[PDB]
């Protein structure tokens, strides 16, 4: 019925491989900062870590993260993953280094790196994911949009078992980062602090002055006097009833955000994955910081 994705260790590889991979992409983080106006490239590698988690579909198993289908061309041309081929780019380097690491395993681990290294809570992370053939790729069409309202997202997330706790903790990667004209119809950074990772997504949507304003790409983007923006859907947020409450409950408690944010990602992560008894725990990686490097 619905397809059976079991996790696979990469054949003799332990924690310490892993430790390395992390190493890897987080000097690289370190090191080419010029991009993107000097955000580095934090911010697209959590992007890319949620887009290919986000196909998955909880009806016929289909989708997410295991597969590394976004390695594909139908799926890497997807029009909502416009933007992307910038981290793939990122990660090739390190994967010719690192050969035998999945492309499941590469990318979602990419996702983690990027989140740790930007001083985000530290996310457990599991390998096993197996790069299945070409004909597995997703249909493009999965990715949510962005001019639509709470009864979407909410609906939305439903078909990633998402429920609204999830959702919201989710929505404060939103803090990390901006939106391009060229790449999503959208433009301008969506705080001030856009390469560290805090609750600041919370504060701007309860403490700024936002008007509701059209772009030159003629969408519609929720626009402060600081200069930030938000999207229709993260200002959904603040309209939807349930949401709102969460939305002051982070704004309030970094800490708590921190927590549901590790949990709702690590979650994202795995969707879709069958881990046997005998599976390996989820690693914890440390920080280059945390090694001395
Ligand atoms: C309704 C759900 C979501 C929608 C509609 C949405 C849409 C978007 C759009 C349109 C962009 C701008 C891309 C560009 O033009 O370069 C963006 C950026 C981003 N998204 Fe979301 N997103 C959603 C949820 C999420 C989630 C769940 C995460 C991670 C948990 C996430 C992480 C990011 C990050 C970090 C960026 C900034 C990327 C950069 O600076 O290149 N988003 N999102």
């Amino acid at each position: 019925t619905p397809l059976v994705h079991v996790a696979s260790v990469e054949k003799g590889r332990s924690y310490e491989d892993f430790q390395k991979v992390y190493n890897a992409i987080a000097l690289k983080l370190r090191e080419d900062d010029e991009y993107d106006n000097y955000i580095g490239y934090g911010p697209v590698l959590v992007r890319l870590a949620w887009h290919i988690s986000g196909t998955w579909d909880k009806h016929d198993n289909t989708g997410g993260s295991y597969g590394g289908t976004y390695r594909f061309k139908k799926e890497f041309n997807d029009p909502s993953n416009a933007g992307l081929q910038n981290g793939f780019k990122f990660l090739e380097p390190i994967h010719k280094e690192f050969p035998w690491i999945s492309s499941g395993d590469l990318f979602s681990l990419g996702g983690v790196t990027a989140v740790q290294e930007m001083q985000g809570p530290k996310i457990p992370w599991r390998c096993g994911r197996v790069d299945t053939p070409e004909d597995t790729t997703p249909d493009n069409g999965r990715l949510p949009d962005a001019d639509k309202d709470a009864g979407y997202v909410r609906t939305f997330f439903q078909r990633l078992n998402m429920n609204d706790r999830e959702v919201v903790a989710l929505m404060g990667a939103h803090a990390l980062g901006k939106t391009h004209l060229k790449n999503s119809g959208y433009e301008g950074p969506f705080g001030a602090a856009n390469n560290v990772f805090t609750n600041e997504f919370y504060l701007n949507l309860l403490n700024e002055d936002w008007k509701l304003e059209k772009n030159d790409a003629n969408n519609e983007q929720w626009d402060s006097k600081s200069g930030y923006m938000m999207l229709p859907t993260d200002y959904s947020l603040i309209q939807d009833p349930k949401y709102l409450s969460i939305v002051k409950e982070y704004a309030n408690d970094q800490d708590k955000f921190f927590k549901d944010f590790s949990k709702a990602f690590e979650k994202l992560l795995e969707n879709g994955i069958t881990f046997p008894k005998d599976a390996p725990s989820p690693f914890i990686f440390k920080t280059l910081e945390e090694q001395g490097l």
